[PDB]
């Protein structure tokens, strides 16, 4: 047992910067990764999916290019070209990654690691054992997919991690799910050529966002030539001559159940859920808890039922951001580290952006998470939509919707949510201010920046 | 004399919203418009300004094309079509202004508006006269251009009133000037294809803006291809056989000066101040002050030295932009009409940004001005520097500047100035927080929106 005064499990977002973070204030740390480091996010999320994004928001621009003056081009995207990059980058970054744990004097045990039967925590990573007075436990989470059992046909398909080994551009994309990895696959897939389907159990997507975002964002998905199925579902896969042959059930209310065959489908992808990686980890060793599911039970604090053990990031299964994982594990090392009793992070007014087309932004309370804390008669609303004067010459549009949501009399802004062109680099600013507390009339006595789309955040009325 | 409750003269961003602001309130109000509503800005400013850079920006990303796996295009961009474009919205909004002038009551006196020889505060458009108990002045400015006496040949050139009249793209561009009207015709006018020089009297240009921004634009200036003749400056202008022979004069510190002809030049613009518009006015007649220059002067209320009148916008001289005229206007009417003595606009922390390549945004104090009203021992500034993923599979690079002024022990930022992809949407929310009074903590207490160039800001170590 090589002891040491931290040893933290993964590294990923959370892992990393708490071992970066507990370095500089004097403890000898470790870091033990199965993989790559940087993660979900460097090596299978953020990333690799945001240079995605660029590319599809540029074969979105070459159809407002003779509307600018310019001649039009031929088309034919070449998917090759860009993933070669994509993938350049991320051995850019993982390299950049391990050298910063170096210089910090971060040791890195690589392989898997799993807790023993030692009473004290103990964990062992290759027949070789490692303790420590405070281990964190930042292993993740990865793409749920559904079991043969009930979806007979169902390992036919990828997930996101297997999206980003595709080499070729697919030819029709058909992909089951309604949250944001789903709406941001079809998104791109759809804007670089796919004949995209984006299977959902209901009406619209991202249900659990504001209702003008679930509902104009499966509007705007529409408009950009994405299929949406709705209230549909898949019942098996089989693999045919020419690609797979996706079976679903729609169940429409009112109306009775159809079965419709997808015929010709290259890609069936699921983006259905993320499951946590907690299993191998032998948790049952020290009768840490985990909920039904297999996620770690940690307190405000991140702390496990067990005394010097930690959970930090998706593998506890709230908010699944890279900046929580990290902002979880900065706050505990310092608690840790600089015996700051009190250094929690406050899960509330979490800014995130989904970056479909346009991309959404939003931070705080939904109309309804407020009309439920507060009550009807003490929330008021304040709400715009408009065409970006970008479109102002275009044959083509997109709309920007802004909602803003306020409690109580002095009207203090609890929620901010917006979907439209520049809403991804727009949100930062105002999520500070939600963060500090601001009313309606902060934002009404900033002089605005003319012309934006931001600044009818500061002029609603 | 046809008497009212408010006249206000000049149609423009001030005159306008303050007029409507004044009849929400129970006012009987008429504008006296010598030309078209909506003002500089509409007409001849920010509306056809930004469109034109929204074009810009196009021929900028067309040069990312086969990066991004797309083929490249054969070029040849037409100035006519996005012209006629340009003006029919310019139509289409002031089509719209006249309506809601008309549907709020407010009447509009067509022509050119005068004070006269009567006592009480009276004006007279056309012959006719109209008093009032209170008279808002807002006339605006408009380009100022050399007198033929020191520079002959000085008003061969045109001004960017001009420039919105332009028909065909200027082969050969020569711009005078270094403040950011220069900078965005410089850089509209390049990306577009002019072969363009910037001519400035010193080494950097915006010399007014954060050092750090002077410096960062003037090289991403010439990085983009836009020749910048520092310590230069017209003596004589000609017409030859070809366009314009510009003459000038260049005495960089440290070696004699060296007269130079630029030969060729299609289009000279004289980008190099703002006159007040208000000799005929006739203040005179009132003795209403002014200063040397003739800017009407005001109080922190809008003020003039004559009771009834006050004067809002760049007639005034201070913060040159319509937001400020705006919230001025808005600022006054409740004043007057809604008896809140204290209703003035605080000048400090307005938020500017600047649409060259990239753009710029900025609120607050620069260093130096941070330095000299708290002291060198009081000031703490943070600042990162680093290109944007976006630029991760360009050969094609811009940088991303971000510098973050603090003052005394809590750090109160008092001052956010940067450059880059994205900085002009970027900007109002942070503009929100600073004018609440944010410290470094507040920022470092946001979490984070990742990936995005907004989320460097709130992690600035
Ligand atoms: N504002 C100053 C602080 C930010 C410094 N970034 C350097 C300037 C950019 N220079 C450049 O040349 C361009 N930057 C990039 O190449 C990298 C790629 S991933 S690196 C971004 C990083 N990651 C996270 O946010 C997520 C956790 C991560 N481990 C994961 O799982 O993805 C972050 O800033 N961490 C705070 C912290 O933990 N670590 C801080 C340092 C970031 N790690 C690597 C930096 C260099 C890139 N490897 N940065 C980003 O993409 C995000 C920042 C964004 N501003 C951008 O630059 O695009
Ligand atoms: N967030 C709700 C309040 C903003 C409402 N805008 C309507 C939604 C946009 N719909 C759309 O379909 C697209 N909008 C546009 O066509 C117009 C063109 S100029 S109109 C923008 C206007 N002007 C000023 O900021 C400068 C003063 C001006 N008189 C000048 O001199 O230029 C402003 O918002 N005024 C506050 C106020 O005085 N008046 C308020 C109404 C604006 N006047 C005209 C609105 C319709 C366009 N004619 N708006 C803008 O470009 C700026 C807003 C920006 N979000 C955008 O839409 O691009
Ligand atoms: C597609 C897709 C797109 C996404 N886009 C975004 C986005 O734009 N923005 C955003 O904020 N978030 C995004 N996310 C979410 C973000 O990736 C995660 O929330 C973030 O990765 C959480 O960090 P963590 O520290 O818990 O985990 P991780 O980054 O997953 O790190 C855990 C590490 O632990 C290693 N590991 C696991 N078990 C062990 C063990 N026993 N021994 C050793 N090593 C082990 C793993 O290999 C991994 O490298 C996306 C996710 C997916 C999938
Ligand atoms: C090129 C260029 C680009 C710009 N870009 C931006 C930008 O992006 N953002 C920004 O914020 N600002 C920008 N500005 C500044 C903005 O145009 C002005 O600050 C804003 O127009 C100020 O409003 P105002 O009410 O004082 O004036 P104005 O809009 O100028 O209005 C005054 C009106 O008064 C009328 N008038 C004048 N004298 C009389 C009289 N005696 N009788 C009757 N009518 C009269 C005029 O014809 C005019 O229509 C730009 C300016 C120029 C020039």
């Amino acid at each position: 047992v090589a002891s040491y005064d931290y040893l933290v499990i993964g590294g990923g977002s959370g892992g990393l910067e708490s071992a970066w973070r507990a370095a500089e204030l004097g403890a000898r740390a470790a870091v033990v990764e199965s993989h790559k480091l940087g993660g979900t996010c460097v090596n299978v999320g953020c990333v690799p999916k945001k240079v995605m994004w660029n590319t599809a928001v540029h074969s979105e621009f070459m159809h407002d290019h003779a509307d600018y003056g310019f001649p039009s081009c031929e088309g034919k995207f070449n998917w090759r070209v860009i993933k070669e990059k994509r993938d350049a980058y991320v051995s850019r970054l993982n390299a950049i990654y391990q050298n910063n744990l170096t210089k910090s004097h971060i040791e890195i045990i690589r392989g898997h690691a799993a807790f023993t039967s030692d009473p004290k925590p103990t964990i062992e990573v290759s027949g070789k054992k490692y303790t420590a007075p405070h281990i964190l436990i930042a292993t993740g989470g990865m793409p749920s997919t559904p079991h043969e059992s009930q979806i007979p046909g169902a390992s036919l398909g990828i997930t996101s991690d297997g999206f980003f080994q595709l080499e070729e551009l697919p030819g029709r994309s058909v992909i089951v799910g309604a949250g944001y990895i789903a709406v941001e696959m079809a998104g791109i897939l759809s804007a670089l050529g796919s004949k995209t389907s984006l299977m959902i159990r209901h009406d619209k997507v991202l249900r659990s966002f504001d209702s003008m975002i679930s509902t104009n964002c499966t509007e705007e998905l529409e408009n950009a030539g994405v299929e949406v199925l709705k209230f549909s579902q898949v019942k098996e896969v089989k693999k045919t001559l020419s690609g797979l042959e996706v079976s679903m059930v729609t169940a429409v209310p009112g109306r009775l159940p159809v079965m419709t065959m997808i015929p010709d489908v290259d890609c069936l992808l699921w983006a259905i859920g993320r499951v946590p990686n907690t299993k191998d980890l032998s948790l049952n060793k020290l009768g840490i808890q985990t909920d039904d599911k297999g996620h770690i039970i940690v307190d405000e604090f991140q702390n496990t039922n067990v005394k010097g053990i930690y959970a930090v990031g998706d593998v506890c299964g709230k908010a699944l951001l890279t900046p929580v994982a990290i902002a979880a594990g900065r706050k505990l090392a310092h608690r840790l580290f600089e015996y700051k009793e009190d250094s929690k992070l406050d899960y509330n007014n979490i800014p995130t952006v989904v970056f479909s087309h346009p991309p959404i932004g939003t931070v705080g309370l939904t109309e309804d998470e407020a009309i439920h804390k507060y009550g009807i008669e003490n929330v008021k609303t304040y709400s715009t939509s408009f065409t970006p004067m970008y479109h102002a010459v275009t044959k083509r549009k997109t709309k920007c919707v802004m909602k803003m949501v306020c409690a109580n009399k002095e009207e203090k802004v609890v929620g901010i949510h917006m979907q439209g062109l520049g809403c991804d680099e727009m949100l930062q600013g105002f999520a500070v201010a939600v963060k500090m507390g601001a009313t309606k009339a902060d934002f009404d006595n900033t002089v605005a920046i003319h012309p934006t789309s931001s600044e009818e955040l500061v002029t609603l009325r």
